[PDB]
């Protein structure tokens, strides 16, 4: 039985961590670029985990597959077009997701991702191609879906574009810019590349998420938030580490993109401490659940609500109120988030 069988809103999962794993196999072949496996079920065991990881040895799992999906036009709009579907079936009815278009681009993105041949794929054509499968998925499914553009915490030097693809791109389908990737590397937050690309993004009114607190001290998201500028913050558990930044954040009503099952397997979550996000249900904060990537945590978002109910006492009043929640916090222009308002209050009667 489904945790929580009601319209769902999700802010936080990775395209290129939501691909069928049928998908990646057919690519591999059809390319025939090599995969670690042969069947779906070898890629999933391989791919896949169910032991917790370390940051970096989590984000090398993408090195598997991504090779067979960069640079290809048809496997872009496709993943993204299957992207919908899935999401479509697991009840969600307005979903933000997030990938980076220089990690799947081949031509003028330098260093070259995933040792690919110069192609005539760059990254202004994969947000096009992943917005036409959005759309198109869309059309096909009816629920509402945008994307959000990811900085790198690795290659500052991308994030100038990245601001500027959020520029071009802005509503279609393109509502915000995000930085992820490598947590623990030093000093990433402060690369006057990311710096610069969030202050464009403040001055030009472009919305602003961060990846901080998933492994990393509060001070990294004392930097998505002071620096940065930061509207959202992915993960953030660590923060509550930090007493008086956890008051500041519960007081100016921060969003925290709240991740359980991805929370375990990437061991930012000690599962003999208390899940952070059991305080911020206590403390009535604002969070959202997400499934982070779906495709490595063998995932789908009842996983993540199974787990809150299940282990954690998750109540369908506080499903319903992290979703408003939700909702209220997505980077939506104002009368599309009153439709979705309205859209949740209807559904939740
Ligand atoms: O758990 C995570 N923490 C930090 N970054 C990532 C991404 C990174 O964002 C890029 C675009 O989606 C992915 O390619 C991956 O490197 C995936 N999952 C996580
Ligand atoms: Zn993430």
């Amino acid at each position: 039985t489904p945790a929580f069988n009601k319209p769902k809103v999700e802010l936080h999962v990775h395209l290129d961590g939501a691909i069928k794993p049928e998908t990646i196999l057919y690519f591999g072949k059809k390319r025939g670029i090599a995969l670690p496996a042969d069947t779906v079920e070898e890629l999933r065991n391989i791919i896949g985990m169910d032991k917790p990881l370390s940051l970096p040895g989590f984000l090398a799992k993408f090195d598997y597959y991504m090779p067979v999906i960069a640079g290809c036009r048809e496997a872009i709009k496709r993943i993204a077009y299957e992207f919908v579907e899935m999401k479509a079936k697991e009840g969600v009815v307005y979903v933000e997701v997030r990938y980076s278009p220089h990690l799947l681009a081949n031509s003028k993105v330098d260093p070259m991702p995933w040792n690919q041949t110069e192609g005539d794929v760059t990254p202004d054509d994969v947000v096009d191609l992943v917005n036409q499968g959005l759309q198109e998925g869309e059309q096909a499914f009816g629920i509402k879906v945008r994307s959000i553009l990811c900085c790198m915490r690795h290659q500052p030097s991308w994030s100038l574009e990245v601001l500027e693809l959020c520029k071009k791109y802005n509503q279609k389908t393109v509502v915000a810019m995000d930085l992820a990737g490598d947590e623990t590397i030093e000093g990433s937050s402060l690369f006057p590349g990311h710096v610069e690309a969030y202050e464009g993004a403040v001055k030009n009114g472009i919305h602003r998420t961060v990846h901080a607190g998933q492994v990393g001290s509060p001070e990294v998201v004392r930097e998505a938030v002071d620096i940065l500028k930061t509207e959202r913050v992915g993960h953030g558990e660590h923060t509550i580490e930090d007493e008086a930044l956890y008051n500041r954040l519960l007081k100016e009503n921060m969003h925290f993109e709240v991740c359980p099952w991805s929370s375990y397997l990437t061991g930012a979550w000690d599962p003999k401490t208390t899940h952070a996000v059991v305080r911020f249900k206590n403390d009535k904060a604002n969070y959202s659940l997400n499934t982070d990537d779906p495709l490595i945590f063998k995932s789908t978002l009842d996983t993540d609500y199974q787990m809150t109910k299940k282990d954690m006492g998750f109540t369908e009043e506080e499903f319903k109120r992290l979703n408003i929640n939700a909702a209220k916090s997505s980077f939506l222009p104002e009368e599309e988030k009153k439709e979705l308002l309205e859209r949740l209050y209807r559904e939740y009667q």
